[PDB]
């Protein structure tokens, strides 16, 4: 099943879409500068691109780390990003009451992994009618994603993306099960599956590349980066993706 | 470090405390009945007791599943429990705005395992000043609990209980690492460590719960956390006679 | 099901048996000194005791580190242990040809975890008619132990002990699943289950850990505890204090009927 | 570091080599038939090929289950394969005393994963001087492979292949950590790394996804088992491998 995001086609047999940006929104000027770099590199390669940032990040590593400019200023920044570049945007929501006003502006709304079974948030997100990115918890097996999908369907929204971020592997360590992509496709109606390589990890750039290439080899809708260098990386991913997506799914 | 919960002393070298009750509050009458049974059994066995229930099941499989009585009615039921039995109570909170009104009634407030890294909730819970039970996420290692403790400390609340509930082991399965209890004691300032045997089984019986509970309590713990309806309620007394026997033995031996 | 090992009764509802000794036989005099210490402490506490050592260490830290004294001299040292102290002994075998000569001297023969699905070794061990200790591989689940048991039964030997030694938990780390003991008892006919606490740690002071882990396991009602000490692995001089604690817990548990 | 196996160049920046065959040798005729098929598919696609089989099934479900032809007859069959097709062959050895006679016939000798820390078997394999395929235990981290490599080096043999076969993931399950390939290359001197997709695991769809993902990390070779499913798989793997190997290392 493909999902249209403005003029982008997102789907497991379409050219991959890059989801990338910055961790937390701080100012209009800085956001535009980073966004402009993603836009320039992706336009030069012909890769569809969706800008990501948090306006209120609720899971930072310290309680006084800056959580972002907050809802009202964050949405004003996202509006400017959209007007200036003509691209879609994505952000995470963690409070049910924020879903509607965020959805007025942000094309894709993201369900944080830890909150993925929180029924009130699921329902509030679903009711926006927007495209939703469902982050797979590291403690949930790929055959359980279908339960989350079901809850969205019950709440009236089938525009769902499933986003892999690794699985717990002993203590303090994540492994990405490359077989889980196919499990999610088969059990969840071939919804678009994208791969958050950045959170899947924890030199490092060489790791991100191997891991990204390995995941994209399985035929995926997109690559998600919590992130010369970007360009070189994307050249390699696009080479692999172009090859994979050009061959028909096996008989 | 011990924690006083009204007249109860909770600590890793004190007699174990039972945190026991039910999954979710369904009605006043059923709650009082179950609670009365826990109280009667624990008083006669001389086991200190805190009543547990959720007022909301927030992460059920269906949008149409029963969720429990909800905050307003739930707090009314907790108020009646406290007035009728004179015992402390514990319940979980899922949203920052719930913390202060819940804490006005419930002695211990609990941080759900999945939400344990949500900073907004941590801060809102810390600011209540109440005793907090931190459910250890299945996906976090015992050495990383200190990071959560640090956040609460930075927010000004040091009255924290660490609650084991098992670790992810491959897909859809949990294992309890009996070494993790000591790791938590050593790295988190010997705060009280309790064991939720009920949720540790998770994805596996009365025989199993008893073996697992005894194993964990053998490592010298401040308490045991459990649900009945989950253990059959009528087996509670026999179960607790066993856990107390072991706990009395273990706590009577000097540490080292 | 109980197993008689000379005058010892090994079983899940019997007083726990200590299987203790050393990693590898390296000498005579030092073996006897270590054994004597175990003997003295266990006799003083009334704990049944079986001396353990390998004569040939299969997985060595380096290719030239000493493998141990080998079969022939190893068996001679086991003979001396048995003659001097009157106790049973346990050792591991690695090749089918070793099974007969080791079984003639040793009261229990041990199937190494890494070799536990090697059919030729299983058959050769089973055919000795000796008591066998089966080490549970870290990569095998507890419900699969029944398949090894089956193969022994097909080959004519039901005198089997199951030994826990942890499960792989992510990379280079072991967890002991305390529920696996009961799984092994339920699926394998209530054969004796013992716990190798020494190899369960492995990848993790260590003394405080060994005690916590041993106490936790023994709380589930087990036939025995399997450990290694070093003569200066638990410090040998702390053995009495360690055993006092294990005995206290075991005596309590075993004194209550199963629920 | 590349390894020459007759006229095949095996290495992490060379075109991938297929190691394929059957589980256990049952008879000459079946073996030649299966081998002929692999040879015919690989030749037509231009993929270097090494025939694999075990002469013994060391873990049988029953004490009475079929065992395979055994060492003596097995080696005779490997000799015929080599004479008829002119290709290298690979087999596993489980006991030290087997190493020298097997190594007389088989080009590559394989160290089984559960036996990879058995020091007597390591030394006896090293001493053959043959190319050795070291199966990574499911219970070992990729950073520990350097310790096994060290032992082989100390015993005088540096012709070593490292082979991924998955890691224990809870009970009765395996996962393949795609980051382990790079860890093994960086810590073990860029020895050839290959991927046993068969033992890492409809199910044919799984093998293809997994094989593609692993080969995307740039590897020396693959293990695979067999309406023309083998050829359809290999067409895809070769396309990907050619692409990956054509990009400069970053
Ligand atoms: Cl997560
Ligand atoms: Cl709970
Ligand atoms: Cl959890
Ligand atoms: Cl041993
Ligand atoms: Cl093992
Ligand atoms: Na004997």
């Amino acid at each position: 099943m493909d999902i249209k995001i403005n003029d982008i086609t997102l789907g497991n047999n379409s050219p991959f879409v890059l989801f990338g940006g910055i961790n937390v929104l701080e100012s209009l000027d800085s956001t535009l500068q980073t966004c402009a770099h993603y836009v320039e590199v992706t336009r030069k390669l012909g890769i569809p691109y969706i800008f990501k940032a948090s306006f209120d990040k609720a899971n930072r590593s310290s309680i006084h780390s800056y959580r972002g400019v907050g809802l009202e200023e964050g949405l004003k920044i996202f509006e400017k990003v959209k007007a200036e570049f003509g691209i879609p945007v994505i952000t995470d929501v963690h409070e049910p009451h924020q879903c509607q006003p965020v959805a007025e502006v942000c094309d894709v709304i993201q369900l944080p992994a830890r909150l993925a079974q929180q029924t009130d948030l699921v329902v509030a997100m679903a009711k926006t009618g927007n495209v939703v990115n469902i982050k797979k918890p590291q403690f949930l097996s790929p055959s359980q994603m279908k339960n989350i999908v079901e809850k969205f369907h019950e709440a009236g929204n089938g525009k769902l993306i499933l986003c892999e971020r690794g699985s717990s592997f002993g203590y303090d360590n994540l492994v990405v099960d490359m077989l889980g992509f196919g499990v999610m496709k088969q059990t969840c109606g071939n919804l678009p599956v994208i791969f958050d390589v950045t959170h899947s990890l924890q030199g490092r750039r060489a790791q991100a590349l191997d891991l990204a290439l390995a995941g994209m080899a399985t035929r995926l809708a997109g690559l998600f980066l919590e992130s010369h260098l970007l360009e070189d990386f994307l050249i390699r991913i696009k080479a692999l993706d172009d090859l994979i997506k050009s061959q028909p799914i096996l008989t």
